[PDB]
DNA sequence: TTTTTTT
């Protein structure tokens, strides 16, 4: 092995574990050239990767990449070339100025387009398909909903999507209606545990996410082409966080024949992953579009300030259902927990945030609301803070013991000692040890797990504090989490500056691939 | 600099 190494220090940059960085540190402290070649190639790599790390890229131009390795190194724009050059030749990266990809990430599009492109092309079956819409199924639906019924007929692959409210994940619990009446095996996920929770609860069936679903190992997912997915349809919710690498791995996992059910809002929260698929999909495939919202009462200004940031125009506040209340970092939190007091208290008003540490982050709004609405007995330690009975608990880790999943509710019954017994959506159960850190009080939650979830009434807190997370999409999404009310806590500002910044695109071929 | 998933 270190053969390699001493050939090459630089051979961690891709390696699991440690990273260019890392390697880079431990090359300059041990000698090292900033200016050798085996550096530069490697920044190269580092460089790709950042890409698809801070932007979502799945590839840069070989400009921009050059570009990049100066920014996140510090050579000469020439010198650059021949890292990139050499990083290529060496077949550290992938050249389709030319576009230049990790290696396997080419061919993980390559591949993703390809799935697509046959699910495109193939008729659902098992030549077995009895697919047909019966009356009672299309009941409660509106036309549009309804027509999702009728387009999963004679498609494998069907895209729903539609602005937030419209009844996109509603219109789920019918097609698995009808698919169980067929007798058809129903798959239900999503990419975050809280979104799989109510896709769960929507459907008035056992959801998960997509994670879980595929049955993640340490071999990797258990699912995949030589042992499908027991599903002849596949219902995935809240797409639009799904980056290429996720979706290329449950496409794969889809039994030949079997349907698959896309549902979500590319103007929402892209992907922590690189990659956007569903913006590919939602042009390829069949896709049928919800325009009647449903989630707010027609014409709360709720609606119309959502359609602003979609222009990069901050909500015009003021209104009984749509206002703003100023306040700093500094006493912020606890100021937000009593505004909620002032709201009917944790279970009449749901706080956002876009962050989890800071003045203004989850961690912190959490203590405040907790200290706030149950002072007292030092209970039991859990994730951040403690736990006491009363509090709002979340499951933030999987738990196959007593199998309570990410995203689920729990009600704290009691604390003793370091046993900390919880009801979470009546299954009560006592937790000891290391299992305590698979939970945090649910108070506040942040926007990224919000998604999928609405309430009556919603207390954003949306400040310059947040700077890295003012993003148009972050905003449109925590907005539109409201039925009634969006009561907002930070400054006017943090929204003007969020509607104005619309996070770049993600270099994607997806789309070029799957028509080409 | 930050968001998620993870037998
Ligand atoms: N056809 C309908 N008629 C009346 N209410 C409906 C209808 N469809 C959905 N709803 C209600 O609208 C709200 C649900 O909206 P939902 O199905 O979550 O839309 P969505 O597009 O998934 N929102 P989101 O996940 O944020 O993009 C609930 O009050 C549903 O009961
Ligand atoms: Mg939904």
């Amino acid at each position: 092995a270190l053969d390699r190494l001493e050939k090459d220090l630089f051979t961690l940059t891709e390696v699991e574990g440690i990273g260019f960085l890392t390697a880079d540190k431990l090359w300059q402290a041990r000698g090292g050239a900033l200016d050798d070649p085996r550096r530069l190639t490697a920044a190269a790599v580092y460089a790709l990767q950042l890409a698809g790390t801070q932007a979502g890229h799945s590839f840069l131009p070989r400009s921009r990449a050059e570009k990049g390795v100066v920014h996140y190194t510090r050579v000469t724009p020439g010198q650059a070339r021949l890292a990139v050059e050499t990083a290529v030749e060496l077949g550290r990266l992938s050249e389709d100025e030319g576009r230049i990809y990790l290696p396997h990430v080419l061919r993980a599009e390559k591949k993703l387009a390809s799935l697509i492109r046959t699910l495109l092309a193939t008729p659902p079956a098992d030549g077995n398909d009895d697919w047909a819409v019966p009356k009672k199924a299309r009941k409660g639906l509106s036309e549009e909903q309804a027509s999702v019924l009728d387009q999963l007929a004679g498609h494998r692959l069907v895209v729903l999507t539609g602005g937030p409210g419209t009844g996109k994940s509603t219109t789920t619990k019918a097609v698995a209606d009808l698919a169980e009446s067929l007798g058809l095996e129903v798959g239900l996920c999503a990419p975050t545990g809280k979104a799989a929770r109510r896709l769960g609860e929507v459907t008035g069936r056992t959801a998960s996410t997509v994670h879980r679903l595929l049955g993640y190992g340490p071999q990797g997912f258990r699912h995949n082409h030589l042992e499908p997915a027991p599903y002849d349809l596949l219902i995935v919710d809240e797409v639009s966080m799904m980056g290429d690498a996720l979706m290329l791995s449950l496409l794969a996992a889809v039994p030949p024949g079997a349907r698959v059910l896309l549902v979500g809002d590319t103007d929402q929260l892209p992907p922590v992953d690189a990659g956007l698929p569903l913006l590919a999909l939602a042009q390829a495939a069949p896709t049928i579009k919800l325009t009647q919202v449903y989630r707010q009462a027609a014409k709360n200004p709720i609606i119309q300030a959502a359609h602003g940031l979609l222009h990069g125009e901050a909500p015009a506040w003021g209104d009984k259902r749509l206002n703003l209340t100023e306040i700093e970092p500094d006493g912020g939190a606890r100021r937000v927990a009593l505004m909620v007091r002032e709201l009917g208290g944790p279970g009449a008003v749901q706080v956002l945030t876009p962050m989890r540490k800071g003045p203004l982050g989850m961690d912190h709004l959490n203590y405040h609301l907790q200290a706030l609405f149950n002072p007292g007995e030092g209970g039991v330690r859990i994730a951040e803070g403690e736990a006491r009975p009363g509090d709002t608990v979340v499951q933030t880790k999987n738990d196959y013991n007593n199998e309570i999943f990410n995203g689920t509710l729990g009600m704290v019954l009691k604390a003793e000692g370091a046993r900390l017994t919880v009801d979470f959506d009546g299954n009560v159960v006592e937790l000891t040890g290391a299992e305590l850190f698979n939970l945090q009080l649910g108070y506040a939650l942040t926007v990224h797990r919000a998604q999928g979830s609405e309430w009556g009434t919603v207390l954003g807190v949306l400040h310059e504090a947040h700077m890295p997370m003012l993003s148009r999409n972050l905003v449109y999404t925590a907005l539109t989490r409201a039925r009634d009310r969006f009561f907002s806590a930070g400054s006017a500002s943090a929204w003007q500056i969020a509607a104005a910044r619309q996070r770049e695109a993600r270099n994607t071929a997806l789309l070029e691939r799957i028509r080409a």
